[PDB]
């Protein structure tokens, strides 16, 4: 699908069970998503942005569909006020940016 | 072109005569750039990222080269790790997420 920017690009993902709305985010390393349980150890980790860090715990291999294409790579779980899909897994779904 | 993200999709910005360095962020509302001296007035504005929200310089109209295309918009100017090219830019140079 070809997703225009006038708008966030946001789209539906299934994780751990769960179904999700996320953003696909090309300035984001890898994928980040709000407090929930996943299966498995983790450990953790400090990412920063805009406004500074947050912590987060780190979880591998996990398996996500991400607008209906399935993906593994590892999951960053913490207090984010958005759902970010990161190009950790968008590489796994073919994604580009193109103009 | 067509940009694969296997690593950061970063491009050359010309702004203000000088060449920065800048990252495609379909995340990103809008575009952020490091301090530097901009011409006209500005409005204060508030941001939000991953860390919480920051107070920057909001200037408008803008000439800005992003990977050789011209655009005109609006660009904040504040404490940001990396120079951001958000969706009020990408709109303008016609970038799509494709996949
Ligand atoms: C700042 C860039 C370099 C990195 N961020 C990605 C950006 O796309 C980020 C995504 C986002 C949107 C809305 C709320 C919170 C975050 N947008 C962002 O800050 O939007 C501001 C700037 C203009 O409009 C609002 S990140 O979230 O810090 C990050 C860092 C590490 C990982 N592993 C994943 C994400
Ligand atoms: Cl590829």
């Amino acid at each position: 699908p070809q997703i225009t920017l006038w708008k966030r690009p946001l789209v539906t993902i299934k994780i751990g069970g769960q179904l999700k709305e996320a953003l696909l985010d090309t300035g984001a390393d890898d994928t980040v998503i709000e407090e929930m349980s996943l299966p498995g150890r983790w450990k953790p980790k400090m990412i920063g942005g805009i406004g500074g860090f947050i912590k987060v715990r780190q979880y591998d291999q996990i398996i996500i569909e991400i607008a209906g294409h399935k993906a593994i790579g590892t999951v960053l779980v913490g207090p984010t006020p958005v759902n970010i899909i990161g190009r950790n897994l968008l590489t796994q779904i073919g994604a580009t940016l193109n103009f």
